[PDB]
């Protein structure tokens, strides 16, 4: 398996690592048909989000995001897929 | 998708952003059957979280509600629909 | 639909509103079978429980609610419940 | 329905209740083919377990309990138990 | 049943009990397809995964359970003791975790 976030992302097509070393600025959510979706931003300008459904993990993904944002836990990297907009968290890093 | 919560509720039919900007003020759930979670706030607000894909998505907002009141976190918006007494949450933003 | 406990409560039969305005006292839970059920006490003598049971969802979240309410110290403003078992059970809770 | 954790006990063969008015000392936690089980410690001695399940969201209930109380350090009241297993099995909780 | 970590590992094969004591260091999760998995670090050098499910039936609850566990744990700074992890993965995998 991949040892980190970096080698883990450099297994798919469409992916960018983001270092982001800061807290999220906010965590939005919404359960309205089709966009049961979370969205996060950052200070630096970054908006990224959970895609609307593997069903597990997007699940604990939003989860993880939600207590990051609540306890202003550090992201130290995001695994994203830039070809969504807002670009679609495949993997998280804190450190 | 959409970038942010007013992009998001404006996709719907019957829905209203609300400006918030404060904590939560009281938090109310029920399992009493025909399952209410009531949120109110000091600008004199109350809403609801009416009881697939959805259902997970509706149990999720009910967490963050709980989450988001016992920790004191500043709620900037809600899209909620407003064809409901109370009003019934779609979405929610924290920053 | 009802905006506040109070109102909830009162579209119920068996119930009733006990205001506590304090933290939860003591957390007593069950995985015995037949006996799946949580039991909360208060200061002022009071003991509740959550009946061993979507509407079963709901029941799981009560116990959630209960259990982080009484390791944060969360003060629990009312309760509505029913007063037709023992402990009488809750049908609803609000912090405010 | 039982009012206490004593009492729930006292409808069960094979249980005791350990009155241990302590943190959690330790908490384990596998996920080991046949061994998905949780076991805890106490400063006194004791080790007990939440068996693999053989009820069911109460034992997936009572890890997190368990879990959440260990992180936290909050003070185990009394647990019953059952005795006929070892580590004995824990069947209910109670906190204060 | 085992009344400790070290017991538990030694019914196992390809195991072994790394002795740890310290936060975790890092916290790494993703939900990419036939990667969804959790990888911790600490600062001794070690890198350990929970294994994409792969597993019997009741494992899959253990399995959710552990990275829920390694998740809190990080974001708290429990203190890990001891790992049991298989030796035949690297990451090496999570079978069980202890906090003192
Ligand atoms: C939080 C917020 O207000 N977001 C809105 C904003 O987001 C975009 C802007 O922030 C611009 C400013 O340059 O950057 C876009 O991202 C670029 C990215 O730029 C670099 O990273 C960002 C985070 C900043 O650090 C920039 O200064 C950096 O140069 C490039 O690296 C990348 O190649 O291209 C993207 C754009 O495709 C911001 O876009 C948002 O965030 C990124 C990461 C993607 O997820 C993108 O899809 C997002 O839209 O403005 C946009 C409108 O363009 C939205 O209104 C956001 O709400
Ligand atoms: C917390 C509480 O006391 N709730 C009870 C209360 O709630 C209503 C009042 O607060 C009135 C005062 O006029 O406003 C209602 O909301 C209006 C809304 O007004 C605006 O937003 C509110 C929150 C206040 O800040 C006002 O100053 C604002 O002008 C209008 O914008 C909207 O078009 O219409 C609604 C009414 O439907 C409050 O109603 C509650 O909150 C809103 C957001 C809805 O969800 C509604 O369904 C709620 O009832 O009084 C009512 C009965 O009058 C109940 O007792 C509430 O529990
Ligand atoms: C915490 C504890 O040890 N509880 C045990 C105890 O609880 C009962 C006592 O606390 C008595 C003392 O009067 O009150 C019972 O409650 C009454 C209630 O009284 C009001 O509330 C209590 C908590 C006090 O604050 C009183 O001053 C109040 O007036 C009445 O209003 C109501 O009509 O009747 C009940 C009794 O049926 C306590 O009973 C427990 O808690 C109540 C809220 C119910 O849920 C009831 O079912 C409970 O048993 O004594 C009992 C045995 O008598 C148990 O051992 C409790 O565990
Ligand atoms: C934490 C630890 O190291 N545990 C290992 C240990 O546990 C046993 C010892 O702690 C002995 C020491 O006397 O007591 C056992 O428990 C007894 C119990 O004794 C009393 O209660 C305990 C908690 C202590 O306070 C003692 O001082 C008391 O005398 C009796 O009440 C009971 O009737 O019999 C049990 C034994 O079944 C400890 O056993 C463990 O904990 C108990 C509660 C059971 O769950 C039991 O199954 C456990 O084994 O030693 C054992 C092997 O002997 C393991 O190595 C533990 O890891
Ligand atoms: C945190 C980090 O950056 N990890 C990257 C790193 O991890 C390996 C190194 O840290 C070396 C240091 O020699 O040890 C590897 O583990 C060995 C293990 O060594 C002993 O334990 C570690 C924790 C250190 O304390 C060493 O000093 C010890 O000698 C041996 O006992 C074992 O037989 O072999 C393993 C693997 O080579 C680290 O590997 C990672 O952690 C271990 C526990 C396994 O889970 C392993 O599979 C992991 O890869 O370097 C690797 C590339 O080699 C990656 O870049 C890690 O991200």
């Amino acid at each position: 398996a991949p040892q980190n976030i970096t080698e883990l992302c450099s297994e798919y097509h469409n992916t960018q690592i983001y270092t982001i070393n800061d807290k999220i600025l906010s965590y939005t959510e919404s359960l309205a048909g089709k966009r049961e979706m979370a969205i996060i931003t950052f200070k630096n300008g970054a908006t990224f989000q959970v895609e609307v459904p593997q069903k597990k993990a997007i699940e604990r993904m939003k989860d993880t995001l939600r207590i990051a944002y609540l306890t202003e836990a550090k992201v130290e990297k995001l695994c994203v897929w830039n070809n969504k907009t807002p670009n679609s968290i495949a993997a998280i890093s804190m450190a």
